[PDB]
């Protein structure tokens, strides 16, 4: 999933060309399109303007916020490249976004996807205590409550977002696309490995719990609202509660078709 | 389908309420005051709270009273559905007991009626902003319902938290929904391929419906449950995947909000 | 809980905050105006509850004085409040820290919240109870309806998506997932919503309905529709739940094992 | 002040609006919410007004219904404004737009936010009168009591420091710099503040006490002590002001002359 | 002062909230959460004030429990308090009500505010008092610096524009109007603000510089600067000032006679 | 000012910051937010003003962008800020610490704030420098207009009530006290403000008027109303003023000696 700055830079444009046409149409909305997206000359400047202002609260302002965020893409630059990617994902995934410009401006998945990066980060700087301060701020402000410690790849859609929990040793990898309530959950009161690993092209319907440290192989599809205790197959469709293998997906990488059906039989 | 009766007694009845309410809680009474004492009418009062729930500092309060205004105006039955889904929640939900405490309180009801205006946002071609709202009412009370979608009224949506509703999805009127219901879709492409939902059916919670499947009318589809095939008329579905395990003891499930399945 | 049980929780707490301070100058002033510079829990869980819940209708500084006449009221509220921080402490592994549920764990705050609405409910003060009821499921994604009669040494993690409703009851040293709802069935008063006894633990995203028992020491499953009672020490899960096991010890909050069979036939075979 | 000169402020300043956006990006949303969407005066001043006079004890979208509802009652007030616009433009040469006393100018919004409270102030609605008063002397520094009597054709430039008591009258056509006292003496209710004629132009920091008259197109000098009163159409100035000359022009106010000997 | 001629002056205000609140629906949760609903005269002073000085960087509810430390340590601040609201009752012939300075008079919250400054400054608290120092100026347009000595029965009229420096002495009874200064001169440290004895009364516009004393009674006309000391019993006036003949009574700050001649 | 000396005033605030969030715990993150994570005065400033400067209409973050490209055009107004600082410290016996202009004071504020206004102004985003200046106006009570040519070492002590119009011009190292008109005459534009040359102590209150000039180390006594040009290295007062006398230092405005004595 690796991006050629030039690649990136044409996704930037790919947007700034939509914020234009969005501008126009919407005066409404013109200067807040104009602020976030058309001041701006590449995606990490926007981004950390988009996050900023979701992220505020009075313990921590935007314009706090943005500070932080700013000096982790320092730090970072392929943050960047992953949040392009995450906005590629969508845009390919979801038939009901249309623009580039829309996860950035306005989905809290991705938002919330984004924000986790920043947590994660601050994590490995052993600044913790930022880092959870970010998480639960997360959690009620997009009601997506993901634990910094978690690794999670890029070229990832979360639709809809709410209600997803992803817990402290889970690992999602590249081109992974789960919907609205899912949880990479935990099982036990120790610390230690026990939350999931979601391999490569996965795909987990909506409302579907995936407890312990079980893996879910790639090119693998989780029913909705299935209650996965074991490790699931590779190119493997899995469903029920608990969910056993039903079947086997009807292409490679069903992240990238959002295909929901199953068997449960 | 609401008579200027029918539409001034729910009003009256909210007055009244208010006015008793001012009186018993007066660190809300200014509240009360302000959002419904002053009004004359559900449209003005509904306008009122609908912007004070959507306001952003990047759209205050005040400017999107002006673009709910203006929906109203356009179409009047927007307020009719509104006071239809009021009754319904009374009527159904036997933790309300008043009129007034859907339209001051319960987000679903908000959420609901936000849907509305996006709703005629998007007709209008003003799907931008469309888009914005829909996204600002996610966030807001987590409620994520696509602008696009043709929902009818009489709608229940109780507690709400985690309600998906997609961008082709058909309900019709008298149905109850509860938290953590999707009615979502299917595939990468465009297309209907969201679920039509049929009068009185009643959805319980966290049931996930996909794809351009029918719920037929008065069905009951059970809490938990997700289904994936078309649901006939006056049956109960149930299961992971669903299965037609029964039939509902009333017509309407919607209006009696029995959750038991065989 | 002990008078001196109490203050040692609290002790604990000012001595991480002390610490976080130093670690995070960002954060230094809102650790010292809510933790470092109150006597006690009771002040700082006011301070913390007020600011969480503030709004335009009511301001911070109002439901403060909200807050702080009910556990003036009833103390045993805060010490209820002790006992859930604790109960986070011990059960959630992800949880290292005393200071970390009060200051951000919204289930948590919304369970301290319920108890606020809770008493003025039994002080005839419903309306504001409601409002209450559903600022706190705007703001944190929890519905929790004040009349529900909730225990403590009781367990919210994540916790988006929870509801709890009117004639529910949840006894003490309860543990509770995401996306759980222990709601009512028909369009009439009266019992309707569930009664979680002692021990009880329930996965991510069960639903439990009517007026049903769940009994002392069950599990029941993530994604388990609970249409029926559950017996004591036993494990129910499935869409609808039956009995598929006994869990692993007598009060199994504690411990959080979400493992549970597809049959009981499979947990009797070993899988 | 006729329906069609009124339209044409109107559509003048909506014209400027046009123009204001497509030239700053960042505002032009502003710009658009504030008179671009609004089809009267009426309509756009409400709305500066509700924003302009915001608090959490009263919120803007609350405040607009109110002086919405003082406009249906005294439609007077909306050409009153068009008439303070209008003086502005004309009399301030820093001043270029009709938009601009509307949009930024804090002695026009003082001016328009006090015949809200007067009107308050005659439908046995003091309590809010009063509340709003003091509310505009912490938001623009300006403290205007809502029983004083006060014309159109008003200019409050820079307006900080502005002080018009209980018992005061300002007449039309009149021009009010910063830090301007119309105020009262004694301990006492009853007639007690100016009585400021037609014409007449008063200096910064001018202070006019007690219950004494400026006479049509008299002129008060900046930093003038004025404690009784002056005839129309005379130069006054000095700590206590002296009649020292007379204005050039008939009406002072016009033309923003400062000077005095 | 005594504790029922307290209890007294808290009551007409708690009665006046009744009414006001009956009145005026919009404003009835404000009368009730600022007023009605508190037991004392410090109860509500503190609430006031927090949502008065509020900013991001300190919101009211901080604000609140500082304020309260201070009325603790220190309880006749509140004293003050009571002095000062009769003081504008009695004083300003455009009030008439008691609720009405400790509502909404933006030179009567900043002079209760300075009182928090000047005893955060006393506890060696100085940044503090200097942050709300310049946080009452910004919102109120009102700077006094918290060192100043400022006493009791003081009437801050209208009070835009307002500086009183950081050696400046104000005792008991004393008025003084907007755009008022009790100023400094030099740019060294030391003694240079002026000292305003009792009863005195200050107009609109008038400068006061220096480490000079307007004595017992005096009257300062608006519009004047004031570079010598005034006796006692004088009025004085213009630019710069003379002394230009005597008040008509012993304490012009409780009459707010504006006149004085011109020679 | 050199590039060296910009350097040891910002470290003399950022070690005077360092100080001031050990005593006092409840601004400890406001001096660590605002000072301390800067590394030059530049960004604490685009940080200070930014919130100062903050409305619904263009909120903090927003505004440091505008001015963050302000100084990036031109990095002297930093060294304008710096020496502006300087001016306070040295001048006003109130302040002690570098950082008591930098954090507190609004006229210190007002001035800076005026300076990206007339950095605007030259861009020719006069829509954006009219909003600034009335922004500031209500913000602060301090009405600049951006058209204005304003140096640095400058006072404006206290600061409410100053109003200084379009065609004003105050050179560098004036003392401007409280309630300070430079104020125009007419109805016509072009030159009708005054012009303070260096070295200038204009005391509380005065109002000077028309396109006149306060020659270099000339005082204007408190209360004085000035309508004719006023000669260097001299004293005037008086409603109006006339000349009383010549100042005993040779820049008043570093003195701040208030005395008029005649």
């Amino acid at each position: 999933n690796a991006m050629s700055s030039e690649e990136l830079e044409q996704v930037w444009s790919n947007i700034k060309s939509e914020a234009r046409a969005l501008a126009e149409c919407e005066p409404m909305l013109a200067s807040f399109f104009h602020a976030t997206l058309l001041k701006h000359e590449n995606l990490g400047s926007a981004l950390s303007y988009i996050l900023a202002n979701k992220l505020a609260n009075p313990i921590m302002p935007a314009i706090a916020i943005r500070e932080v965020v700013e000096e982790a893409y320092r730090s970072d630059a392929h943050m960047i490249v992953s949040a392009a990617r995450d906005i590629l994902a969508v845009r390919l995934r979801d038939p009901a976004v249309d623009k580039y410009s829309t996860p950035l401006l306005y989905l809290k998945g991705f938002h919330a996807l984004q924000a986790y990066r920043i947590g994660h980060w601050l994590w490995a700087q052993d600044r913790k205590a930022l880092a959870i301060y970010l998480q639960n701020q997360v959690s009620v402000a997009f009601g997506v409550d993901i634990h910094p410690a978690a690794t999670i790849g890029c070229g990832i859609m979360l639709d809809h977002a709410t209600g997803i929990v992803i817990g402290e040793t889970a690992v999602v990898e590249n081109d992974v696309s789960i919907l609205q309530s899912v949880t990479l959950g935990g099982t036990g009161k120790t610390s230690g490995d026990r939350h999931p690993k979601i391999r490569e092209g996965v795909m987990i319907g909506a409302g579907a719990k995936i407890l312990g440290n079980i893996e879910v192989g790639r090119g693998a599809k989780i029913g909705a609202g299935s209650v996965v205790l074991q490790s699931v197959p590779a190119h493997t469709t899995a469903a029920g509660v608990p969910a056993r293998i039903v079947g086997k997906p009807e292409s490679d990488k069903p992240s990238l078709d959002m295909d929901q059906h199953f068997n449960g039989s």
